[PDB]
């Protein structure tokens, strides 16, 4: 409407906006400054209990609704993403140190998912199945799952919550978000007030900050959440998910984790147009970890990526023209300083070293790269790259398929014909070729199938 | 003429003993007598088993969807000709009766059959881009290799489920049986395989023993995905392994659980008591309403009262042999716990060796075992329930089912009766996809091609 949002720090709980009765309160900062943008009352566990809660007892009303009915408020949501587009777009940066020019993109990502899902309650429908028994009739009913439990990363908050979030409503499914503690207002606290604009009954969307582990697992073990989703670093993936399967109560766990991409240049490839992508699938927009270029192409490519990358400009987020801006939080900045300092370790030849300044971290590239070292091993959530020769073609297919854990993959090569006989022979879900979600996927992931058969005359 | 030698495991596309240097003896549950003895496996031979299945398994996958889908065509073969061989297996590896022998079969049969016409079904997507230039193309490709695990309650069947479309769509399986009845289980359908043709190295048969063996199947870098149906306890340790280990892998479990069947007023008390008798003598609890309660209990014991306990091979024998003397006594301490708990015993049937002749108790709620933990046995128990709403309250309580049946003469109410059921399955009044299986056993791959 007319005003910014206002009292951000109070967080949404089954159905009313109040304080966390923990006692402790999180202080919310800027990276790039250090200004403090805000302070949580941070939950309980009870806190917890009553969001699950209520989402449970609220869900049923809401998907009893008509389709029209639920997808009015996707689309009123829209409406607010493009009246609150600045302040939706100034919370990522001063929230996530984002750049200005990747939070543009974030709030089209998350604009884009609620467009989309406006239109799944109308998708959606169930089957009717021949029986061989006579005067059976099968049937076989979609219906929501119940209540999702969401946990968001630091890394892209806002978009990956509502990537969750805006199908699972519409689905007529309730929803509870644990936001990163680093994000608490990009993922859920900020989409929870769209929300509430757009109309959305209380109670189905609820926001728990509370700190990572103690709450974290009571999180995931509750019996009240039919599906939890998280995404992010695969060492919380893998404890997240032993503790939905491990857990006396069993729930169904969906695990996006990031993983080492490779980038391929294959010696056809046409140079400059392997560089930009290069550049920008690394430093600019986010999936890019590694860089495996044939001999051929090799030093060139080497050359003038590092003289491009030296282009690039370390910021303040809040500028348009800034290409890199500050590192979230402390451990994530050490964590990557750590990995700098064990590339030298390992042996590979330090093409550029842009140096650390408070929080900024500018970009590092190193070469000579094997796919044993660690900076080719393990996911890199930084501006941190490092670049491999391949031999041939094979030994190019050979290092890609190393990393095994990769959410995309990228191949240049002049030939169409080969670089898709090669991208298929990659091990990841995506590949991008010659660069210059679904509703299917949503609709399965957040219904449930139920089987009824009928024996009349 | 008849299989022969059925001891050799399939390890790495040979026919060979297991090299872990402890043997395996197998014996008819029914009379003790031993049917096989097998050499179990050695982990290094689990390895060798999942090496060669991912070796060889791009050139099955490379096959025409014919070629494969020609293996499973002469399979079903296989099954007509061996049906007795296959039926006398069942009877005598699991203690299963003639009954239901012929049932899984027939089930297994079918399965195969309709695995057949998968090859062909998969396709893939072309998507428009809104980039200038740019076609998005997403194939659907095989998993690789596929580790199954299979219960002892239906062997034969529940491992076909699997093995079968996941073989016609490409990929290769490693199976690791229940070493109770591990010929059923994984070493009867190699054969059967090997028979129809299927190239070697695709289908082996691990045979060890449930801990120490089991975590390593789960855990090896090689499955892409590791399918599990059974107890729930035994799959909640999966689970736990396949996420809480070094390598992520995706997991199918299927966890049999405490199956509701409710009776509402005015069912026909004839249709639920003949239903209830065949479903549970061929479910877990039984939930029927106060009005019709204690007539539908009378008339249910004295159906029970009627099945014959006896050898398996008969076809008039009703109920035979617990497969285990383990499991027979799991059964005991439950009955004998289903008194301590408070349960009226309406009928109880005394067990001789392995088989047990059907126990009933009635008066139950939903605090007793009894209705809360999954029974794979002939014993059933009684809920009686006030009204409709305390009858959902009830049938819900257990939370994890497998199915549930809804008895009423009103299909109206019985529908929404049903369809508050938590269960994924439910019958009413009565007397494996496609689209499943080449979602389960396949997987997308999203390359997008950037042109002029
Ligand atoms: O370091 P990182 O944790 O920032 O990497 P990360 O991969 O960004 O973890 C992101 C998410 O995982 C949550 N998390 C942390 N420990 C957890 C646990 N034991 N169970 C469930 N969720 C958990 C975080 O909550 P916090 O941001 O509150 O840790 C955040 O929501
Ligand atoms: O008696 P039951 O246990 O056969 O009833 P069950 O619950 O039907 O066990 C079914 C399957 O689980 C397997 N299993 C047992 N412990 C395991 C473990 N730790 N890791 C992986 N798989 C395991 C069994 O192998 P075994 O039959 O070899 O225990 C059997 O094949």
């Amino acid at each position: 409407s007319d005003s910014r949002y206002t009292d951000l720090g109070l967080q949404p709980l089954a159905g009313e906006w109040r304080h966390g009765r923990a006692g402790r309160r999180l202080k919310v900062s800027n990276p790039f400054d250090g200004s403090l943008l805000l302070e949580i009352e941070q939950a309980d566990r009870d806190d917890l209990d009553a969001a699950y809660a209520k989402a449970a007892e609220v869900q049923p009303a809401w998907a009893a609704l008509g389709p029209s009915a639920r997808a009015a408020v996707l689309y009123k949501a829209v409406e607010v993403f493009d009246r609150r587009h600045e302040e939706i777009v100034d919370w990522i940066i001063r929230e996530s140190g984002s750049t200005r020019l990747k939070a543009e993109i974030e709030w089209g990502a998350a604009r884009a998912i609620t467009l989309e899902s406006a239109s799944f309650p109308a998708r959606v429908h169930g089957r009717i199945v021949e029986s061989d028994v006579p005067g059976k009739e099968s049937r076989v009913y979609r219906s929501a799952i119940g209540v999702v439990g969401v946990i968001s990363p630091w890394n892209f908050p806002l978009h990956l919550t509502q990537r969750s979030i805006a199908p699972a409503l519409a689905l007529g499914n309730a929803v509870v978000v644990k936001p990163a503690s680093d994000t608490p207002v990009c993922g859920g606290l900020l989409l929870a007030r769209i929300f509430e604009e757009a109309g959305l009954p209380a109670g189905l969307f609820s926001v728990v900050v509370g700190p990572g582990s103690e709450i974290g697992d009571a999180f995931v073990e509750h019996p009240v959440p039919g599906l939890v989703t998280f995404t992010g670093s695969t060492p919380v993936g893998r404890n997240i998910g032993r503790i939905a399967s491990g857990g006396a109560h069993l729930k169904h766990v969906a695990l996006e984790l990031g993983g080492n991409s490779p980038f391929v240049v294959l010696g056809d490839a046409d140079l400059e147009q392997a560089v930009s992508a290069a550049v920008f699938g690394k430093f600019l927009h986010q999936a890019i970890n590694r860089i495996i270029v044939e001999d051929s192409l090799y030093d060139a490519f080497a050359a003038r990526f590092v003289e491009r990358v030296k282009g690039l400009r370390v910021g303040d987020p809040q500028r348009a023209d800034t290409a890199v801006g500050p590192i979230v939080n402390a451990r994530q900045l050490e964590g990557l300083l750590e990995k700098i300092r064990l590339a030298r370790q390992e042996g590979a030849k330090p093409l550029y070293e842009g140096g650390v300044d408070g929080q900024l971290l500018a970009p590092h590239v190193f070469g000579e790269v094997t796919a044993t070292m660690e900076i080719a091993r393990d996911e890199i959530f930084g501006p941190l790259v490092g670049l491999l020769r391949a031999r041939d073609e094979a030994h190019a297919l050979e290092l890609a398929n190393a990393s095994e854990y990769g959410l995309s993959s990228a191949v240049f090569s002049r030939d169409l014909e080969r670089a898709v006989r090669f991208a298929r022979q990659l091990r990841a879900g995506m590949t991008h070729v010659n660069d210059i979600f679904n509703g299917d996927w949503a609709i399965e992931e957040f219904t449930t199938d139920h089987w009824i058969s009928v024996q009349h005359a």
